[PDB]
């Protein structure tokens, strides 16, 4: 009785989208995994069906729909064939790659009016870019050329969601981490970024980025044109490729100091977290002086290193902080359980020296939410 859904009828599906406006078909799809025998036929046209639909969808705002068919594109992308050659380099041939450029525009009006529909949409897009990026050196080019300044653009704008900032950023990341008079002003925009981007993440990705594009030697002298403070110049220039990821946090520990009551980021050493009962483990480096806890001021979230932890602020339910046996705690509760290192709990403790202003800077990030 019940009907199969059928991968070879792909493309038929999207035409039922397309003409019907009927997606249970590429529904269906979805549900079946995807085994590297089958074979989908698809037509020269297949792009610009895809096209015509996605552009269409996001006219509407139809956030999920146009997610569902980016999925559908990028399961079965291995598998398609078009005349009888593989189908996403014939695609890719046929221009993917600036009709993608093209969906992301399209989608800017929504990037900036805005639920986490449109994180999904937005990374669910980034994913099959980075199908592209790997499926061969022609679309690894374009991906680079193409998206390299429409990343930084979006990291740049202080509009747009944090959470879709962090996502490009990511991906950029690693589309650098395989491998001009506009990169030039994007990369010093970037820079002023770190200032007060106000989250720790964005403001490491923005550093690893610069850093990524920009040869140790010449950042000697691009850490003066980047930075109009010589104090945060000088620190930026100190960064060593060969010991990045703990030189970042001085350099960024740095930055958020000299900055005083402008600093968009509070970063205070912690004696000890704890989730529900359990103890977290503290990263050891020999290297990185403290363990560090960021309090951001523009993401209005909670963030650490233990894998990298976030606590948003539409998470907590209320907190309250307490002075006992000359420590400062922060409890955190959460509206949901969260898992952690295997563990699972509702509440976050963190432990401060008593002579740390947690009371004030809490109240930044988690506004309206102390119990006293």
């Amino acid at each position: 009785m019940p009907v199969r859904p059928d991968l070879q009828q792909l493309e038929k599906c999207i035409d039922d989208a397309l003409r019907k406006n009927d997606f249970k078909p590429l529904l269906a799809l979805l549900q079946i995994d995807i085994c590297e025998d089958v074979k989908i036929k698809c037509s020269k046209q297949f792009l610009r069906k895809l096209d015509d639909l996605i552009c269409r969808e996001l006219n509407k705002k139809d956030i999920q729909t146009v997610s569902s068919i980016l999925i559908s594109i990028g399961r079965c992308s291995k598998n398609i064939f078009i005349l009888g050659q593989a189908g996403l380099q014939t695609m890719i041939k046929q221009g993917l790659v600036q009709k993608m450029v093209s969906w992301f525009e399209n989608s800017k009006e929504i990037i900036l009016n805005q639920d986490e529909a449109v994180m999904n949409m937005i990374e669910d897009l980034f994913d099959l870019l980075m199908v592209i990026y790997d499926i061969s050196d022609e679309g690894k080019n374009q991906v680079l050329e193409s998206f390299i300044p429409q990343i930084c653009a979006l990291v740049i704008d202080s509009r747009v969601n944090f959470c879709i900032q962090q996502e490009a950023l990511k991906k950029m990341n690693l589309m650098l981490d395989r491998i001009n008079q506009e990169m030039l002003t994007l990369m010093s925009n970037m820079g002023e970024r770190i200032l007060d981007v106000g989250d720790y993440e964005l403001q490491v990705g923005i550093v690893e980025a610069l850093c990524r594009m920009t040869t140790e030697k010449r950042r000697q002298e691009l850490a003066y044109e980047w930075f109009s403070m010589d104090f945060i110049a000088n620190a930026f220039k100190e960064i060593k490729d060969c010991e990045f990821e703990t030189d970042c946090r001085i350099f960024l520990n740095l930055v958020n100091g000299i900055l005083g009551d402008k600093r968009r980021v509070y970063t205070f050493p912690c004696l000890s977290a704890f989730l529900g009962k359990y103890e977290l483990q503290i990263p050891s480096d020999e290297k990185l002086e403290e363990f560090w806890i960021d309090f951001n001021l523009g993401s209005h979230t909670l963030s650490f290193y233990i894998e990298a932890v976030t606590v948003p602020e539409e998470k907590v339910q209320m907190y309250n902080i307490e002075v006992r046996e000359s420590k400062k705690l922060l409890t955190l509760t959460l509206k949901n359980i969260v898992k952690i290192s295997k563990k699972e709990g509702k509440e976050l403790l963190f432990y401060f020296d008593e002579s740390l202003e947690i009371t004030n800077v809490t109240k930044k990030v988690f506004g309206g939410l102390e119990h006293h």
